[PDB]
RNA sequence: GGUAUGGUGGAAGCGGUGAAGGGAAACCGAGUUAACCCGCCUAAGCC
């Protein structure tokens, strides 16, 4: 499900924006209400993260956020993001709804996978 | 009348890879599951 690379640094500011977006608006947490929150469009980002098995659990979720033109990126461990969700679980995706104070730094970190295409 | 299988107070397992628990399902989306000691409140159900 991994479409592109991503610097960890740059998926370290993404989970900071996830953390900001926890605090200051709504977001969603673990596949299930992270796909819903893409088909509903709700979605105005998609956090992944790369370790998971079975890969396939995630491997749906990826596609429709280019296929719903919803930004995407990656992270380094399910379970440091899940401690940025605020959950007790690693959580293999995200997804900020309410971007809340973040949303402008969002937008700039949207722009990097703008980039990352090809 | 009495009696915790109900509850209050005190010195290891399932779980966002979706637990319990509601619900016919859709759907909810975060914590649940503790007979162990005494000493309190309660009486369905029981003698």
């Amino acid at each position: 499900y991994v479409k592109f690379e991503v610097p960890k640094e740059l998926a370290e500011k993404a989970l900071q924006a996830v953390e900001i977006a926890r605090d200051t608006g709504k977001i969603r947490k673990g596949t299930n209400e992270t796909t819903k929150a893409v088909e509903r469009g709700q979605a105005k980002l998609v956090i992944i993260a790369e370790d998971v098995d079975p890969e396939e659990i995630v491997a749906h979720l990826p596609p429709l956020c280019e296929e719903k033109e919803i930004p995407y990126i990656y992270v380094p461990s399910k379970k440091e993001l899940g401690a940025a969700a605020g959950i007790e679980v690693a959580a293999a995706s995200v997804a900020i709804i309410e971007p809340g104070k973040a949303r402008d730094l969002v937008e700039e970190i949207a722009m990097k996978v703008r980039e990352l295409m090809k």
